[PDB]
């Protein structure tokens, strides 16, 4: 089982380490984050305001984090290349803070002995991956790679179904997107275009999602066929898909409900839902899937133009595929 | 000016009354509302989260409820058979009280001596209008009208300016709305539509847009072309249409932003606007358009192919159009 | 067990259902809400915002709402008087529709064959209870009792080791309390309390609360003494009561921290809890406790005169109350 | 009209500019940021999720910010050494960033020709005044000043009323106060302020704050006698001091409000406000009071224990007196 640090401990590197102990697939061995010294982490990982309390022991003690009887080492190194990661045990290295998202920036963690990087966010040159999509281009000479984004990884598993069955022609996509750690409590200077700096929770805002750049690196019969945006809206967590697409093969929406619906319960089981409940966001709080299409709030307007809905906690469902990605280069080393 | 009284003195009663009477469009003379008595009118007037503290007088005397000066007489029935109009001098009725949508409901309104009714909301059979989209083609007739709602007024003016210079082939579009009064502050019950009774600030909710079937009725050409639905966001007001259409002919975005920005200059002055500026959702609030299109927050995929953004006070624009309607079926008299 | 119906099946009716099934304590035979329906009732209890997903399963079958596997008669009476609780086997009524809270209104349940009522709020006339303060003043003569609210359960406790060990002179207090069902999405009309009909999401809200008028009744040494007022602000679920009392022996602030948590040790474990930690509202989502004291939130001005600081969820704790007050009833008789 | 250069355009300073150029009280000549360029403050300074879009032109001309035709010269310096006050002709300098609190940091506005400084926020060690209470205390030799907080000036008029008139013996004071740009939209690291950290939008969050104990030093007859803490709640704008106090002189609550509406309409008009309406946060939204006294919400026990409730805009309000001590300093001159 692979030996995991964490650089980065945010919204994706505490929930990526949930997931992880939820699961069982990876071991966290290690945790970087200047910006949170061990006590603050032993008190940030309990407590959490959207995925509530940890259900487990989580304390300090001799200088390690120790969750469930499990000591963590702990680094507060804010250049990543000075991270000890070999010394800890750590051999893949999740990049989660959000600044190192290229090959050369992340590349950092590679010096301290680290053997691969998987950065937690769309990347400029890493190849990026969505579990359920394209995994099986991962080989083994890919030390730094992506898993892209959490919009990317809801859009992604929705779209090759539909593809793979009908044909999308052409599509545009919104986001429905819960605020996120980039976004300003009141009116400040932004840190993405001017728009991201506007009062999070008083404001619709129209933003840019990775999905529109990333969809089509994972999914390249469908690059320059589909792109889209996002609007931030003032909900803490829980985003969703708006998927308008016209199709090549006639599709009554029985069967596109019929299709993903089979997806849901084979190749994709895990990645991506179906249901027909009468859903909101917040009952995918902390729901470990991709993407959990929606049969009720979908439209088809006609057997070749559709609207297709799917749901994504963007938090805890991309921690789970981080998990599952490095699971899977491990099983492949 | 012709004479109008209020059944409804609600978020859209209440702002109709403001827009009537600090621009003396219309005279509004009587107000219904069986659950806001006198004192209480006043009150409900006076102060508006949303909208700020009326800038003018408001008092109760001799029983009638006075506005800047003009008294407004006041009547607590129930049913709108039950209500004086025509002793009030209330010529025209604006019926929104959300309950009684119909023509055979609205039309009681006729029997206490009102002249016409306009429903502020979409109705299954009275003729439904859009102000810049066919408002011409009321008629003296017509004894009983709807306004559409404000998606519709939002979604048709754009929609006319794209279908009338490009030519919508079909069209899905979204809108991304704030919250209403039918919802409720916690998950409690809502009949039949059980994703509406969820609570509301808590969640994104997928819902049905009176756009989805009132578009297809005042721009006849696009029925069965273009249909949609909402997702309610947790806002107390100002909402956004996500119009995504194949066109006819091929426009670049930049020919799609010229007739817009002409149409918004010309003939829809007042209705439509049109930005480029980096705005959100707050900039809008108070704002008296139908739609303001978004130059920047907008997305070709192709000539073909394209998403169209466009802002929408959906309290107090809708209210505006409400006063404007009344005028204009006014001035045919 | 004792055998209990549900009367109004919302925020409390659900979540004591829940509690009653985490606890064993006491077992739900028949729910009444005439405003939802069997099927309905499934969707709002196995989803809810603010609690999660049900965890367990729960289904309509052969006209039963059937949790766990365990049948649950259904009524849909406006009436209580119609109510067949005798024949479904309920012994107890919980009476938590909020509109039948006198022993006049409540005494319906009586009717049709309950034995005893629990009313889910203050009672102008029942006799109200706090447990952990005065449960023991119940008796078997009490067919009619009242669970008090969500904020005298949090006060009195805490008031209660305060007064034992310092002795209250004379203290106020108010409660920083989330929303509630009774509030509006957006301004609209409240009846006679004309705050609360304003927007819930958008205002802090000056309002009463049931503390004021039961606290002194729970502890009568207290009457006259102690009462306070609420503000609502726009959160969902958890609120805080902020407690200023003159003492008459004095105390240091951490002889106070010291009687509180020997409290919440011994006799008032479980209703009683104590923290150090830098705790904020999500972090009691879901908390069964009656009152929490935040060791690190109050203040001292001096050894006679101090700032107390109690948090309560007050869905979930409060309901737990419910099955704890009818456990302590069923034992009595 | 004093010329006046802001160092720091957020949200305090581009209101201070607002609230200058609406007042006409002083007049804006020159803004330091050296964040935000030129083109950002247009935007900036023209929309406003809280207060609305500025009511006049703004723009940018000449390598200057044009504000309704009058242009303001603009710097980017790193070091307040370094800003050419002088040569802008800026004589006093609203010091608005946070981190120049001390006569030390401060100081260096008067190396680049400034005549004196306000420090927009509490200082170790210069001077602080709220007007209407002590602004009398100014002296023409007093180089460097500060304004107090927002909180302070809320709470200080009312104390000084009720203690002139009945004396204070002691007060503890909550402030419920709205989010601020110092918080983050979910749960991220907070230095050590923990709770601080804890995403804004979703929890109630305990704070400490000096204010209380500062207006013990701009009253000094009650200093030691006052303290409390802060409740930071999801509401972009407008907060409540909540004063729970002994008096020495027993009072009816009909002797409170008299005095109250006394001051308020003589020696503290505009600085003090009293109303008797069913108020709620969003009606002080943009009110220019520093206090305004919420007869309805207050509570007295008895004749000498009473809990006063006084509204205050936390942004625009604070701005206004920044405005008037300013006006207040040069006509010292
Ligand atoms: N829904 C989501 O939040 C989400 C989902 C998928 C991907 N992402 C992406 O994941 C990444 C992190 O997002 P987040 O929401 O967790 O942000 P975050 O702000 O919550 O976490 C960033 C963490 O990185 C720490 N950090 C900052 N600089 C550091 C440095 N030099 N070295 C080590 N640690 C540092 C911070 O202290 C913080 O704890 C981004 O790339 C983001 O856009 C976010
Ligand atoms: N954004 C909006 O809020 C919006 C925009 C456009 C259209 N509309 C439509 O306007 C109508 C009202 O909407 P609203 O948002 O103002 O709702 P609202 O709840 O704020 O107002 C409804 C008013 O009707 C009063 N009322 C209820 N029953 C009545 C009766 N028998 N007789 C007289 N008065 C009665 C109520 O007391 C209330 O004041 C609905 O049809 C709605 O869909 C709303
Ligand atoms: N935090 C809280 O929500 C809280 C805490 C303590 C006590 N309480 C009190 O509990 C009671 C209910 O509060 P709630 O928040 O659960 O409100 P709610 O609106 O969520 O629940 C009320 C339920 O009663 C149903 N109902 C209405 N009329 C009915 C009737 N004639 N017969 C049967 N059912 C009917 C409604 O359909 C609804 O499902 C109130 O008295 C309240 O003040 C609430």
């Amino acid at each position: 089982m692979v030996k995991v640090g964490v650089n980065g401990f945010g919204r994706i590197g505490r929930l990526v380490t949930r997931a992880a102990i939820c699961s069982g697939k990876v071991e966290i061995v290690a945790i970087n984050d200047p910006f949170i010294d061990l006590n603050y982490m032993v008190y940030m990982f309990q407590y959490d305001s959207t995925h509530g309390k940890f259900n487990g022991t989580v304390k300090a003690e001799n200088g390690k984090l120790v969750i469930n009887g499990k000591p963590i080492t702990i680094f507060q190194e804010r250049d990543p290349t000075n991270i000890k990661w070999g010394e800890a045990g750590a051999e893949y290295v999740v990049e989660s803070t959000g600044v190192f998202t290229t090959m050369e920036k992340a590349g950092a963690h590679l010096k301290g002995g680290a053997k691969r990087v998987i950065i937690s966010a769309p990347s400029a040159d890493a190849p990026m991956f969505v579990m359920g999509v394209n995994h099986e281009k991962y080989d083994n000479s890919l030390k730094i790679v992506s898993n892209a984004s959490s919009t990317t990884n809801c859009l992604a598993p929705l779209a090759k179904v539909i593809h793979d069955n009908f044909g999308i022609v052409e599509g545009l996509m919104t986001t429905v997107h819960a605020i996120t750690a980039t976004q300003k409590t009141v009116d400040g200077p932004s840190g993405k275009l001017w728009r991201d700096g506007r009062g999070a929770a008083q404001n619709i805002i129209p933003a840019s999602t990775g999905a529109a750049k990333a969809v089509g690196k994972v999914i390249p019969e469908l690059n320059g066929k589909l792109t889209g945006m996002a609007f931030r809206v003032p909900t803490p967590n829980v985003s969703v898909v708006d998927l308008t697409c016209r199709l090549e093969k006639p599709a009554k929406y029985d069967d596109i409900k019929k299709v993903v619906k089979q997806a849901s319960e084979g190749p994709l089981k895990g990645i991506l839902g179906y249901t027909e409940d009468q859903v909101v966001s917040c009952d995918f709080n902390s729901n470990s899937h991709s993407s959990t299409f929606d049969a009720g709030a979908g439209i088809a307007l006609n057997d070749n133009f559709v609207k297709l809905i799917s749901w994504y906690d963007n938090e805890y469902g991309y921690s789970n595929r981080v998990v599952d990605l490095m699971a899977y280069m491990a099983s492949k080393e």
